[PDB]
């Protein structure tokens, strides 16, 4: 097997600088050559280290040939440097940022967000990732080796033509249902190995598929502890067995690593439309740890931080935002997929603006509200009238889940968050914005399945 490709930890220069360059190169997939679009690089992206307190300017050098924005998803920063659909960085152009970091350590990622093409752009290859290091958790020793004991893990499907290519379709079929593939990529690579020392290994977990669930758990069921989700640690380690992760979240998780016992990170069968047909009916590895005779140092600590308490919810702003799909987009493009597939496609289980909410496709020049800064809201967010799976995600904060698809949230998923799952079901999250983001660099809140994004379920709000 391959190694594991390790993103490079990318930090400023002496002008307080980092530069990335968007582009066009290739890279081989089962001896098979694909054109591919990365940062710094063919595919994917380096890692972006970033310090609570501290600014970082960031130059972004379009080399591609179309139109894209770069969106640090996660990050509280205000909408002029969000990244959104606005944030248009033209072909062979550059713009550039400057980030002024404020939140608590956490894991964030970075992609496009090109409006009606994410993705696509995804698809390609674009994604990075963000680190963010806070003095709170350097105090815990958790494993902090990067590309040893402390590694990223970036999942994500492709499928490719017969010619090698990637084979990325906006179609009725994918704007109904997703675009996924029979592909499983680790950091790039096809089921690679990483030599991980005796003691705690930590995989901070991206699920960067565009429309695909996974449910991340080890070949003979070790435990992982859940220490971090999308915002940040939880306040004390979550045991699981298994862990269900959405497109576009983020957890971190250790494992034990033992001697002489190689053991399967791997993927298990989900219960959305589509997603469980071969090979992906059964588990699926998604790398091989291989143990290496060394003492690891990192700790798993008791307690890793302070979680707040809910606040209550009386007097608080309420923004009912309606998820829908063109009932005919719908039922067009499922029957698309079981004609296809058959009755796998539902195991264990204009099409270009037929997305909404509140009954609006996506209008770039008309936000549909102004939120208020600094107070919270909550946000009752419904896929009532379909059946269909929307990681609903929130630009330009980290907000806590109230209610869960019509549940409260599991522990490991108490904290903080930016995408809460809603499916035939209503969510409600506990939401407040320390930034402001004017009409002209609004940002975003929608269903992170980018097909349903690029379709129209998405809409601009003000702060
Ligand atoms: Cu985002
Ligand atoms: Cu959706």
């Amino acid at each position: 097997r391959p190694t594991l490709p390790i993103p490079d930890l990318l930090t400023t220069d002496a002008r307080n600088r980092i530069q990335l360059t968007i582009g066009a190169g290739q890279s081989t997939f089962g001896g098979k050559t694909a054109t591919t679009w990365g940062y710094n690089g063919n595919l994917l992206g380096p890692a972006v280290k970033l310090q609570r307190g501290k600014a970082v300017t960031v130059d972004i050098y379009n080399q591609l040939t179309e139109e894209t924005t770069l969106h640090w998803h996660g990050l509280e920063v205000p909408g002029e440097v969000d990244g959104g659909p606005q944030g248009i960085i033209p072909p062979g152009g550059k713009r550039s940022v400057t980030l002024n970091v404020d939140q608590p350590a956490a894991t964030c990622w970075f992609h496009p967000h090109q409006h009606g093409k994410t993705g696509r752009q995804v698809a390609m290859g674009l994604a990075g990732l963000v680190v963010i290091e806070d003095d709170e958790i350097l105090k815990l020793m958790l494993p902090k080796q990067w590309g040893i004991d402390d590694v990223p893990v970036i999942v994500q499907d492709k499928k490719f033509s017969a010619d090698g290519q990637i084979d990325y379709q906006l179609d009725v079929m994918t704007a109904a249902v997703g675009w996924f593939g029979d592909t499983l990529l680790t950091n790039g690579a096809i089921y690679p190995q990483h030599a991980a020392p005796r003691g705690w290994l930590r995989l901070r977990l991206l699920n960067g598929c565009n429309a695909r669930s996974l449910n991340f758990a080890t070949s003979d069921n070790r435990p992982l502890y859940v220490i971090a989700s999308d915002g940040g640690l939880l306040p004390e380690p979550v045991k699981v067995s298994e862990l269900p992760v959405l497109m576009g979240e983020r957890f971190e998780v250790l494992v034990e690593v033992n001697d002489n016992k190689p053991f399967d990170l791997v993927t298990l069968p989900v219960s959305q439309m589509g997603m469980a047909i071969a090979p992906f009916d059964k588990p699926h590895p998604v790398m091989r740890i291989q143990p290496i005779a060394i003492s690891a140092s990192g700790a798993l600590p008791d307690t890793l931080s302070s979680l707040p308490a809910l606040p209550s919810l009386e007097g608080l702003t309420v923004r009912k935002l309606q998820l829908s799909m063109d009932p005919m987009l719908d039922m067009m493009g499922m029957q698309m997929l079981m004609e296809k597939y058959g009755d796998q496609a539902m195991a264990g289980m204009d099409f270009h603006h037929a997305n909404k909410i509140n009954g609006q496709a996506f209008d770039m020049n008309k936000p549909m509200f102004a939120a208020a800064k600094g107070q919270y809201e909550r946000w009752v967010i419904s896929g009532v009238g379909d059946m269909l799976l929307h990681p609903f995600h929130i630009h330009g904060t980290q907000f806590r889940i109230l209610s869960e698809n019509g549940k409260p949230p599991a522990a490991h998923r108490a904290g903080w968050k930016d995408t809460v799952k809603v499916e035939g079901n209503v969510s409600e999250v506990l939401v407040k914005f320390n930034h402001d983001a004017p009409k002209e660099h609004a940002y975003m809140a929608h269903c992170h399945l980018l097909e349903h994004e690029d379709t129209g379920m998405m809409l601009g709000f003000t702060v």
